[PDB]
């Protein structure tokens, strides 16, 4: 008793704020571990502010759950199957929900700007099934997440500093591999408020750093083996023009026959780690990437915590 029938996947709030559904088509996954893709349309074109999320996960099905922006989702019609390929342009994350590692909320006042001439016109929502349990009935499932959009603009803008190896090779059985990214930063001030790791198999730990005159300032470490959620950041972390941003993976070869390069299978590696942040409205941008590696020296001083696993 979740799928929306008739009252379809709209619901008015108020004068200038609506939710919107972004649901399943009452799927029935076959195999295990499974992860299936849609996409909707924002229904309005002009610019809309995302200013909260809630999930709609069946507890017993639902492993975890992402949802992107984007203005080119991979496939038209219903739902596809995406083993993470969502967007074939490049797929904005606004949202993770893992099972055992609750959400944390937007601060208020944040919110993503959406739509318009410049924002995402599309949402994909990610579904990764997992477990097929309760599938014995063979029952539609219509998980996904409810979005409350405001017209009314956001004080502080949310947005997405990702920073991803792109060259990292892990030849077969080699204890440690390291996989560094370092960008420096040239716009106005972010604080960062959440982050997220993503690794496959191989990952071992995430860190992510401000470099500020050689200075080491934590954002997140993780391990990436545990559920990969948005978790908050300890302490609020502002980076300004001039600093540096900072990232290793750690990885493993042990337990492979061959090298393991970056790319989009299980059998490929990734190492990203997204850096969730706030900036005044009027300085604002929504998204950064760092695929690069320009200051490598740098790493000699990287705290010894970015070598060191996670105690589980
Ligand atoms: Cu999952
Ligand atoms: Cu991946
Ligand atoms: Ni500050």
């Amino acid at each position: 008793n979740e799928c929306l029938g008739t009252i379809g996947p709209v619901t008015p709030l108020d004068a200038s704020d609506f939710a919107l559904d972004i649901r399943m088509p009452g799927v029935t996954p076959k195999e295990s571990d499974t992860y299936f893709c849609m996409s909707m349309r924002l229904p309005v074109d002009e610019e809309a502010f995302v200013i909260d999320f809630k999930p709609r996960a069946s507890m017993d099905t639902v492993h975890h759950m992402l949802l992107f922006g984007c203005n080119m989702p991979s496939s038209t019609g219903s739902y596809w199957f995406c083993d993470e390929g969502t967007c074939t342009d490049k797929a904005n994350i606004l949202y993770a929900w893992a099972r055992n590692a609750p959400p944390t909320r937007l601060p208020k006042g944040v919110g993503f700007r959406v739509g318009g001439e410049t924002g995402s016109k599309y949402f994909v929502l990610q579904v990764h099934y997992g477990d097929i349990s309760a599938f014995r009935d063979n029952h539609k499932d219509c998980s996904g997440v409810s979005v409350h959009l405001t017209r009314v603009p956001q004080p502080l803008i949310a947005g997405m500093y990702l920073m991803m190896s792109v060259d990292t090779v892990i030849p077969p059985g080699e204890k440690v591999v390291n996989a560094d990214i370092s960008c420096q930063y040239k716009m106005y001030p972010m604080h960062v408020f959440a982050y997220r790791v993503h690794t496959h198999h191989l990952g071992k730990v995430v860190s992510g750093y401000r470099v500020r005159n050689g200075q080491w300032t934590l954002i997140g470490r993780q391990n990436p083996q545990l559920p990969q959620a948005f978790y908050p950041v300890e302490h609020p972390v502002d980076v300004t023009f001039g600093d540096i941003l900072a990232a290793r993976c750690v990885f493993t070869g042990e337990g492979r026959t061959e090298a393991t390069h970056i790319g989009g299978t299980s059998s490929d590696e990734m190492c990203n780690l997204y850096i969730m942040y706030y900036m005044e409205a009027k300085y604002a941008l929504s998204f950064m990437t760092c695929t690069k590696n320009v200051a490598p020296d740098m790493f000699r001083t990287i705290p010894a915590e970015a070598n060191i696993p996670i105690p589980v």
